[PDB]
């Protein structure tokens, strides 16, 4: 855990959340400034800055991350039409919370341009 | 392999490519219609439609995928400023080639809006 990390705080129940999935390794929460009708953040409980810090010792968390993305996509009714997953590394990529997460986005036709 | 899949063809050398990383499980190639100065597709050799088909039996490929994304991000000089990874499931999410891949995007400030 990092003292000053909003997601770490959310995990330890120092701030509120809307939690769509949870276990000892990962949590999935509602993004409070959604960029699409369904916008969930899939967050590993271990504080790691972004995917640049993933390596041989911790990489299994990617599995949990994608597992929970799929389960939540089903639970929230976007799985069949589909969805986008995004993770960012660094401020140039738009990262503003430096604790690894994927954005699960869905419920609107997002179309051709990915950027 | 699927007969009619462009990426499968690329892998079997029936079409050309610019290949930044390769082993028996994964390949990373240049996107020929780049959406950013660096735009690489990270593609598992096994033909799977998108991440909705990832499950307990095949999920280890996510690791290879993120490993190669990181190595290529370093090789191409975008790792330090950072980068975005994107994968899409379904036409509503903008998927047009139905063989699982991540887009590795970098070399330009992409900023706040992820969609
Ligand atoms: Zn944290
Ligand atoms: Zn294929």
């Amino acid at each position: 855990t990092l003292e000053n990390c909003v997601f770490c705080k959310i995990i330890k129940r120092e701030l509120p959340s809307t939690i769509y999935y949870e276990d000892e390794r990962v949590i999935a929460i509602k993004d409070i400034n959604p960029a699409a009708p369904v916008h969930v953040l899939i967050i590993p409980k271990e504080h790691i800055a972004n995917v640049k810090e993933i390596n041989e010792s911790n990489a299994q968390i990617l599995i949990d991350i994608h597992k929970a993305a799929n389960k939540v996509a089903e639970d929230l009714g976007i799985a069949e039409k589909g969805y986008r997953l995004i993770t960012n590394c660094g401020v140039a990529a738009g990262q503003t919370v430096f604790h690894l997460h994927y954005h699960l986005l869905g419920g609107v036709d997002m179309g051709p341009k990915i950027l």
